[PDB]
């Protein structure tokens, strides 16, 4: 639902870079803990003396690990002290690279590194670098003929880990958005760059025909393509009844950056079930939480699919309205600060974030004070 | 072979602090393949809102990651950019650490913190912190009648990881040796600070009785405490058949710093077999090492109980004296610059180096080049 663009085409996330302090173990945690696999390699072996990247996939999700290999490296090294690991670049693959690097300049985008090719045995492709906000960046991804497995410049990887073959699969399929978090008055500032710039469209859901601010502290506003794969909130602080979440990230990022990275799932179940065995951590949910949730689903219009007894036993989180719902949960912070963390959704006819699940947890959480 | 000080002890290695750019992560790193388990954690959650540091433990080896909590860390950041993740300080377990300071302040060492007194429901612990080479430092910990299962501040592992309990054991036990690389003409004067400052002696080996200097490309002096309970063997580079691989660390290092931390064990067999499985990547040995090695052996006045064949499939090394031998294996390194790795050794009647791998791996991989045309 919008005005379709002239020319051009955002297909998909293509993949996102994190700027890592160690991108060797860096890998190493999101194939062990998340169920991703090694993909390619570029580093000192392969002909890369400044920059080793290590990508790893699952599903779709292409996530690569960056992290400089010669000393004093004024840029990445800058960009550890201020946000420690943490996402640098989001990449779009694009049909039409030229005429959207152009489009975005005649509005007042800033180009990084415009329009250049690269080629190899398989092919060549395109590449164009754009600037948001914070120190983040978009690098646009236009296939010309390529048929390798990644992209060019890129061999296999580096070291086959033989623990994860034995490792349960995680079903995690696709990304379904990505948040980034702003200082104050810099929401609208940071959204609409993508609305002029990048001819995106305001998405709106369930979330925004009601104000859930006291309970989120935060105000959202999602931005997409045209063909709405790519989804994208961007929000900011905003007076609740507890500590923003948005604040405290600015606050221990330095600035604006990405927030958390939504993976989304077919069978939410043996998604968390497995990522509990590889070890990673979620946040914890009391059980009144889900003493609540049962009353709720008496009056409601709809009835989960999944069985309960499951959820509660996994700490998955219930939002829904009078067509669908979703099932979410979110781990621990993949880092050390609070600042970066993930997402696990599976949607069930609900076009929602979860934005009612802060009111939801927050009964939980009070209840269980209380008594 | 020494002088016994007058009072001042060193017991052992304490634990090793690397300063990591993601502790979370990098704990769970060497946990996930090194076969080291959660012991304690200090951070956000227990008080400490600068620097976390997850306490780990295998035998007696304990490592830290620390990471800076809040941005624009000077110490802790500049030492990512410049070192990338390494180690920060190696940590001995003393007895009178009050005269140990002096007596290194008298000969001319630099105290980068004069001692205190961390304090507990469990005892009280005294610590100091000495600058050595490069930016890695040295901290003593005399326990004044203290019962705490780590250190006074610290708290239980803020996360159980519940993989871990049903990986293997990997079977190490205590830290063999620590080496730090220096630049050139700098290996004496940092082999000379712990002689000259700490009353520590020259540690002679039957490697020291070559010259390996054509094939290892570097030249060492290995330093010891008195009880010779540790060893630290300080390196510069040296020209050889090869570059060096001490001057590539120091290039990647940005100067001096530890090169590997070595790990002993009494079954370095089912070590390297369970270390695999878990995923820690290991150096690349062609088959003509152990070609060349069994018929080594038959001129040879020792025997080996363990099998070759197993050392041939796990890629364990081999180096022998006349009357002993001693099994080592080196990691990949646990980063992607060339600096930091680690050694699995275990000793039999050996107390070397394995200085002559050197000449051995040399030669394996001629015989692999040559007869591979
Ligand atoms: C249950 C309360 N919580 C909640 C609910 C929804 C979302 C979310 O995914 C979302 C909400 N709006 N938009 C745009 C999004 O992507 C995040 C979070 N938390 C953060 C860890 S939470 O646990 O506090
Ligand atoms: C097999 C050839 N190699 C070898 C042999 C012995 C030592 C060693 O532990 C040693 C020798 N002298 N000192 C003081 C030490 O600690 C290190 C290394 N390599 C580095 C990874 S190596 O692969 O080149
Ligand atoms: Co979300
Ligand atoms: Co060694």
């Amino acid at each position: 639902k919008g005005a379709k663009p002239e020319r051009g085409r955002f297909l998909h996330f293509h993949s996102v870079t994190f700027w890592v302090g160690n991108a060797k173990q860096a890998a190493s945690f999101y194939c062990s803990k998340m169920g991703f696999e090694p993909l390619a390699y570029r580093g000192l072996e392969t002909g890369s003396r400044e920059v080793v990247s290590h990508v790893i996939k699952q599903g779709k999700i292409v996530f690569v690990l960056s992290s400089a290999l010669n000393p004093w490296n004024k840029e990445m090294g800058d960009h550890l002290v201020k946000h420690g690991d943490g996402v640098k670049d989001i990449a779009f693959e694009v049909e039409d690279c030229d005429y959207i690097v152009q489009k975005a300049r005649e509005r007042g985008a800033k180009i990084m590194r415009e329009p250049w090719v690269e080629q190899d045995k398989f092919g060549k492709v395109k590449f164009a670098v754009l600037q948001t906000y914070g120190d983040t960046t978009h690098t646009l991804v236009e296939k010309m003929n390529y048929i390798g497995q990644f992209l060019p410049g890129y061999e296999a990887p580096a070291f086959m880990d033989p623990l994860l073959p034995k490792l349960p699969k995680c079903s995690l399929e696709m990304i379904d958005h990505i948040v980034g978090n702003q200082p104050d008055q810099e929401m609208v500032s940071a959204s609409e760059w993508y609305l002029k710039n990048l001819q995106f469209h305001r998405f709106w859901s369930v979330d925004d025909t009601q104000v859930h601010t006291e309970y989120s502290s935060l105000r959202s506003i999602v931005v997409a393509n045209y063909e709405e794969s790519i989804k994208m909130p961007i929000n900011e602080p905003a007076p609740g009844k507890k500590k923003s979440q948005i604040q405290e990230y600015v606050d221990y990022n330095g600035g604006a950056g990405v927030q958390h990275i939504a993976l989304k799932t077919e069978d939410i179940i043996t998604a968390i079930r497995h990522l509990r065995e590889r070890g990673l951590e979620f946040l914890s949910v009391p059980s009144t939480y889900y003493k609540q949730l049962r009353e709720k689903l008496k009056t409601a219009k709809i009835k989960v699919k999944e069985n309960i007894d499951a959820l509660e036993e996994l700490k998955i989180l219930v939002d829904y309205d009078e067509k669908g719902y979703l099932l979410q949960i979110f781990t621990k912070p993949v880092q050390d600060r609070p600042t970066l963390f993930l997402e696990v959704i599976q949607r069930h006819n609900h076009q929602g974030f979860g934005a009612g699940n802060f009111n939801s947890l927050f009964k939980a959480f009070e209840e269980e004070q209380n008594l």
